[PDB]
């Protein structure tokens, strides 16, 4: 078993980009990977996993969101720091 702490991993953010703009998510996070050596090392070398905040079902306003990981081997244990973040989901247009 092997383990790597990877710094400065980008966070993708998914949402209705047509109507909304979302501020507050960090641009990067720290990801910890553990599992079989070959798989941990390939993930570190290629960094082909994806950390994301999915705000597709969010309503306008302030909230919190847990960060997810995809495109990652099923043989790895993964955690993200910070695990959850504050977000501000704003409408691109103003009604005031
Ligand atoms: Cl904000």
């Amino acid at each position: 078993s092997d383990s790597e702490v990877i710094e400065n991993v980008p966070v993708k953010v998914y949402y209705d980009k047509t109507n909304l703009y979302i501020s507050g998510i960090p641009e990067t996070v720290t990801v910890t990977l553990s599992g079989p050596r070959s798989i941990v090392q390939s993930a570190k070398a290629q960094q082909d996993f994806t950390v994301y905040a999915d705000l597709k079902n969010a309503s306008i306003g302030t909230q919190e969101v847990k960060l997810q990981v995809k495109d990652v081997s099923d043989r790895l244990k993964v955690k993200v720091n910070p695990a959850t973040v504050n977000v501000n989901v704003q409408e691109k247009v103003t009604k005031k």
